């Protein structure tokens, strides 16, 4: 697989950084509970694509591999970047242990595939 | 939204790391000339999804944003990752990636991003 990559957190960060959406939005985004939920929804959406045959299994597997690798390798850095982007214009953080839980959840959901 | 994200370098790297492809393949992947041509071919595939109506302009705009930001901010890291991976595994690579080449790939994407 080679095309499919849902990631709501990443796209929403990009909207704010490109100045397409208000920096005020960083506040709900930088909330670890909402972040955990965003990824859950991503997982549910990707899985629904597989279940309905709309995306082939290999594209959904690629998306899960990318999503897990994003959470493990980039999410902590991105959160801090966006936290710093926001503050440098006028709070909370993301516990490494929540990041693990997101990775765990993606591992779980995927087993279905 | 958005679902589309073509990136051939990222996927091939991931395939070598996962063991789906031989480590023998890292050497070809990490030739900076092949790297530049790979991103050029990706832009063209992406442009053709738009031009064949398989992806809307905002999907391909998302792909080019991620691809441009991948090149400027992740491509050197993944290059080094893969070297470090091929070395441990016993196939040390004697290739490097010019900062200037990174710049020219980003700039090239920046170029085709300006559309159709």
């Amino acid at each position: 697989g080679h095309m499919l990559y849902i990631n709501s957190f990443l796209d929403r960060m990009g909207e704010i950084i490109r100045g397409e959406k208000s920096v005020e939005e960083a506040d709900k985004l930088l909330d670890q509970k909402n972040i955990f939920e965003m990824f859950r929804s991503d997982c549910e959406e990707i899985l629904n694509l597989y279940k309905s045959g709309k995306a082939e299994k290999e594209e959904v597997q690629r998306n899960f591999y990318l999503l897990k690798t994003y959470v493990v390798s980039q999410l902590s850095i991105h959160f801090e970047r966006l936290k710093e982007f926001a503050e440098s214009k006028g709070e909370k953080k993301l516990d490494p242990e929540v990041i693990n839980e997101i990775a765990l959840y993606i591992d779980r959901v995927e087993k279905e595939v």
